[PDB]
């Protein structure tokens, strides 16, 4: 359903989520962050996945590669969550960045 197979540049990474193997829309790390975020707020800490740590220096592929991994399984895994997956915080979000995607 949700999978993150491209990335980009230009100066930061982008993340091209695909939805059913197309195109969706396109974000960076500090946009998944702050969603995060908001959903920590109004659910808690508990009932939300594990969400990959922010950096302090520029990042290897290796890196980005892995970081591109653990987003890709975290938004997953807030979907298939009862709770989250239907939330209006994450929904909205989903929309608005798909209608960002020019
Ligand atoms: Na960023």
């Amino acid at each position: 359903h949700f999978s993150i197979p491209e990335t980009e540049s230009r100066a930061y990474v982008a993340y091209n989520i695909h939805v059913n193997g197309v195109l969706h829309c396109r974000v960076r790390y500090s946009q998944l962050l702050g969603l995060h975020e908001q959903l920590r707020k109004e659910y808690g800490a508990n009932v939300l996945p594990a969400f990959p740590p922010k950096k302090l220096f520029s990042l290897t592929p290796a890196e980005v590669e892995q970081r591109r991994e653990q987003l890709e399984k975290y938004m997953q895994a807030v979907r298939q969550d009862p709770l989250l997956g239907s939330s209006e915080t994450f929904n909205s979000f989903l929309r608005r960045a798909q209608q960002e995607a020019h």
